[PDB]
């Protein structure tokens, strides 16, 4: 089943805030192998396993000092060896992060590069010297506030990070770097992991030219990856980032990962036009396998909206493949971010079979599976550095990082101690215990869901067909062979009636959805999603 991968519903799983089980207020990789089987009971088919690597934590994990070992917050690396050999066990494939675009300044490689112009690994990272005036090398600016570049006065030059002063960008047009990132990965595919999540995988190669991004236009749209009070929207991305390079730098890491049968690469993109980065990036099947992007990561949400994202896929490269997802690390989760103004215990079941529905992989992510909303986390307790450059206009992204509830009990059941981010008091009521045999609650829903998805062949990598279902509905086919399903999903508060564009041949029951069908007629209550097959 070596194309598992390519339709498959993929766990994301951030480690600090899973299952302390050592008792520091951190979660920790045994934490994970602890909950493996509940993992497994939710009918995903691997996890995502966000950094767990040696790092200051300064960016929490995406801020490396060894790729090759675990933080010792996490565990050690026989940890990690035996939470793979019991997901394996379970059936579960078990995908991890690599960060290659950057490394922690604490790195060995950036200690060794910034003590001159002249040692080994000079050239390692993205040096360049000041303007004539002592300032930066152009007007690229970071994500996390200020500008991209930061002086050095042991080499009295600046150095490139898209993100923290301490995570420097590694030059990807430096062959030596490019071939040690390489080297990083197959170290952990000589391990046995399945596959890597790609972080910010179009951001590798920078223009080496530095030249100077254009500004946005007033009245354009700005870019679905940071929120609009961040300088970083004032300017169009071109020289910064997803240049030609790194098209040929994913085919040798595509060869690298063929060199390993049955693994596979997710790539978060990050792009002022982002599904076409990832139409371009997965296509050819030379480069990324899939990847996803922030079109379904953001506030619109509506069947018209889901509709022309969908339109614009299917003009976009025939042979790409998304991974889809509306939750992870980096974002409100959905539950709020989508459904604030919906239903909080209905919506987020039709938001999930619409997810489990399209034509795609899936990325769920932790608590998703719950209906967690955003947690609110005080100005006394926020730690992403990402939570402190634009207060109150942005509040960084610990409202998605407050730990799992596995109980109603103290601190959810999450640590002995105060954990790293407040366990939020309304997940409490939400958590796995309270949902585990509540045949209504979304935790069973999901359950559900997977398994019938499983059950469907065209579910898994059937194409996909828009039907006109009205504007209030979103409406599609799913056809594998000979079987071909009628998706139609109500994500609104009322109830909404159709006459559907398809003869239906039976009703497929699942997850106690509650559509009524008389003959073309389709009644759907507010919530509910329709499965049928197609005559
Ligand atoms: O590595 C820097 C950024 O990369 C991307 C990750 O998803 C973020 O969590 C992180 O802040
Ligand atoms: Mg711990």
């Amino acid at each position: 089943n070596m194309m598992w991968w390519r339709g498959g519903v993929i766990y994301q799983i951030y480690p600090r805030s899973f299952l302390d089980s050592r008792g520091d207020g951190v979660g920790d990789l045994n934490g994970i192998t602890e909950k493996l089987d509940y993992v497994a009971s939710l009918n995903v088919d691997g996890i995502w396993l966000s950094p767990f690597f040696t790092s200051p934590m300064l960016d929490f994990g995406y801020d490396v000092s060894d790729y090759r070992d675990v933080d010792p917050m996490f565990g050690t690396l026989e940890d990690f060896k035996a939470l793979l050999e019991k997901a394996h066990s379970l059936g579960l494939k078990v995908m991890i992060d690599q960060v290659i675009s950057h490394t922690s300044d604490q790195h060995p490689w950036f200690q060794e590069s910034r003590q001159n112009r002249t040692n080994p690994k000079a050239d390692w990272f993205v040096w360049a010297d000041p303007k004539p005036d002592g300032t930066p090398p152009n007007n690229w600016l970071s994500i996390f506030g200020g500008s991209a570049w930061t002086f050095d006065s042991r080499r009295q030059q600046y150095y490139l990070h898209n993100f923290l002063t301490s995570q420097p960008d590694v030059n990807f047009h430096h062959p030596e770097a490019r071939q040690a990132q390489l080297d990083n990965m197959r170290f952990w595919l000589d391990l046995g992991v399945d596959g890597f999540r790609l972080d910010t995988v179009n951001f590798y190669f920078h223009d080496a030219e530095l030249r100077d991004n254009p500004p946005v236009p007033k009245g354009e749209a700005k870019t679905l990856g940071a929120p609009e009070a961040n300088p970083y929207t004032w300017q169009r991305h071109v020289y910064d980032l997803s240049r030609p390079e790194n098209l040929d730098f994913l085919k040798d890491l595509r060869a690298l990962m063929d060199e390993y049968p049955g693994t596979t690469t997710v790539g978060e993109i990050g792009d002022d036009n982002p599904l076409e980065r990832m139409a371009e990036y997965t296509a050819g099947g030379d480069k990324l396998h899939m990847a996803y992007t922030f079109d379904l990561l953001n506030m619109p949400h509506s069947a018209s909206y889901l509709r022309e994202v969908i339109e614009r896929f299917q003009r976009l490269a025939g042979d790409a493949w998304p991974c889809w997802a509306t939750s992870n690390h980096d974002v409100v989760r959905s539950a709020t971010r989508w459904g604030a103004d919906e239903d909080p215990h209905a919506y987020p079941k039709v938001m999930l079979a619409v997810l489990f529905s399209l034509r795609g992989s899936v990325c769920l992510y932790q608590g998703e599976e719950l209906g967690l909303p955003e947690a609110d986390v005080p100005f006394e307790r926020i730690q992403d550095p990402y939570g402190k450059v634009l207060w109150p206009e942005f509040k960084g992204r610990d409202g998605c990082r407050t730990p799992m509830p596995w109980t109603d009990g103290e601190q959810g059941g999450f640590s002995p101690v105060e954990p790293w981010l407040p366990m939020e008091a309304r997940h409490l009521e939400l958590a796995v215990s309270r949902q585990q045999d509540d045949p209504n609650a979304t935790l069973n829903t999901v359950r559900a869901l997977l398994a019938f998805r499983r059950s469907h062949p065209a579910l898994f990598d059937g194409d996909l067909s828009l039907v006109d279902v009205g504007d209030d509905l979103l409406g599609f086919t799913r056809q594998k062979g000979d079987e071909t399903l009628l998706c139609v999903f109500n994500l609104t508060g009322q109830e909404q009636q159709t006459t559907l564009p398809v003869e239906v041949a039976s009703d497929l029951p699942v997850a106690h959805f509650t559509a009524t069908r008389d003959g073309s007629t389709l009644t759907l209550p507010a919530y509910q999603a329709a499965f049928m097959q197609v005559a």
